């Protein structure tokens, strides 16, 4: 007996024919919808791997088109790659290729790696304190590093050369970096860089003319994080218990102060920021032929995720150290749409899925909770870690989620089945960073053991 159900969710009815050829199963499913459209079929949904399945001891058959891209779950680990002098604090794949990756460690250096050969490629020297955040520009041309020495440095990913002098201005350490989205950038020009500091300011940097355009001081305390949205609006969170909204088309004018939080705002993420990070690029790796094509492609990829109701809504999630999270639709209302709660310990990372469909939150209660990205409803808790969870990373197809932890392991989860997919140990100590490449081919992790691990399917 066999039943047909899509990976989406739809059941489409009940049939029993004896053990058949795989090619026939398409033809049958095709024959129903009169597509006569290739297909791949799934079953045992751990397991998750597809009469040979009856040589292994009724059946539901999960079907999905071949033309639809699907990221394979990471399974194995290369040999650990040495280079950094102390613990690794941040990591980020390039938006246009899975052959490049950058890390930031407490040895005052950032490193660019060749993921194809698992070798060190460049060492970025110039900061006189810890590198706290690394972020590729959405066109993949420039790397920026925010440091504990209060400065920002721009690097060339290909040559490893620092682009002139550091960006100076902040009087305390850098808390976050956020590049201007490609679809808002005038064709032929480059994306500007927003940075937040513990000094309580947000600066907007012109990386080309090499000049600071605006300084958004307004928060009365340290600024925790900033995010450059696709409407020409920036959203910042701060220890003044406030979420502020700055209009870049009005010289950084504050158009809204959100006071619903009762405690320090620690994390702030948008539903569109996975899209914003990679601009015109996707899982294929195909490059735009012209800057004008890049702007159109970036807009197309952006409007695809935000414009659902015929209008553009980017949702916002903010977290505080009362463990409480909020969901916003800032364009629509200045009051929280929903109040997410349940975490018993501090939330360390919050991220929407690339389609904005889900919200996942990593905590120090050794758990990861899955939330609905449109109304903020609780769905499930990912249990399996024994120690605190530091960071998570989404797959491009929004189907898989990898998470690193203090428990010396990484775990990848199947968000469709809401369960553990594969548990991969490897490191010798705590792991602080994880990232998943756009093509889904490679996963990188780095932590206390000063070493980089590259994970593949």
């Amino acid at each position: 007996s066999i039943k047909f159900q899509a990976l989406d969710t739809g059941d489409n009815a009940l049939r029993v024919p004896g053990a058949i050829s795989e090619k026939q199963l398409e033809e049958l499913l095709n024959q129903l919808n009169g597509t006569s459209v290739p297909y791949t079929f799934s079953c045992t949904i751990k397991a998750s791997d597809p009469y040979s399945s009856l040589i292994k001891p009724q059946i539901t058959l999960l079907y999905t088109p071949r033309a639809v891209f699907k990221v394979k779950p990471v399974t194995r680990s290369s040999s650990a790659i040495a280079g950094h002098g102390s613990t690794i604090l941040c990591s980020a794949f390039a938006p246009h290729t899975s052959s490049r990756m950058v890390t930031g460690a407490g040895d005052n250096t950032a490193r660019i790696w060749d993921c194809d050969t698992q070798t060190p490629m460049h060492t970025l020297k110039g900061h006189y304190n810890w590198v706290l955040c690394v972020s590729w520009s959405p066109d993949g041309e420039v790397i920026a590093t925010g440091s504990m020495d209060n400065t920002i440095r721009l690097w060339d990913p290909k040559s490893g050369q620092c682009l002139g002098d550091a960006l100076r201005g902040h009087s305390k350490w850098i808390t976050s970096l956020s590049w201007e989205p490609i679809h808002l950038v005038k064709p032929g020009s480059k994306p500007r860089l927003a940075s937040s500091s513990k000094d309580g300011t947000i600066k907007i940097w012109d990386t080309v003319s090499r000049v600071c355009q605006y300084t958004m001081s307004g928060h009365t305390n340290s600024v925790s994080c900033v995010k450059w949205g696709g409407q020409g609006l920036l959203y910042s969170g701060s220890h003044d218990r406030t979420v502020r909204v700055w209009d870049i088309n009005s010289q950084g004018r504050c158009i809204n102060i959100l006071k619903s939080h009762a405690h320090w705002v620690n994390h702030l993420s948008l539903s569109t920021d996975y899209a914003l990070r990679i601009g015109a690029f996707d899982h294929t790796g195909k490059k735009p032929s012209t800057p004008e094509e890049a702007q159109k492609k970036a807009l197309e990829n952006y409007e695809k995720i935000c414009k659902k109701n015929g209008n553009s809504e980017e949702m916002m999630v903010t977290a505080s150290d009362d463990y409480t999270m909020f969901l916003w639709n800032p364009l629509k209302s200045t009051k929280p749409i929903a109040r997410m709660t349940g975490h018993q310990k501090l939330v360390n990372h919050v991220a929407f899925s690339p389609d904005g469909r889900y919200i996942v939150s990593a905590s120090f209660d050794n758990s990861i909770k899955l939330w609905d990205g449109r109304d903020g409803k609780f769905i499930s808790t990912f249990r399996g870690h024994v120690a605190s969870v530091y960071q998570v990373a989404w797959s491009s197809d929004c189907r898989l989620l990898v998470s690193c932890s203090k428990d010396t392991t990484l775990k990848v989860w199947d968000v469709r089945t809401r369960k553990l997919s594969v548990d991969l140990p490897g490191h010798k100590d705590e792991v602080y960073t994880v990232d998943w490449s756009v093509d889904g081919k490679r996963v990188c992790s780095g932590g206390k053991d000063k070493m980089v691990r590259l994970w593949t399917h």
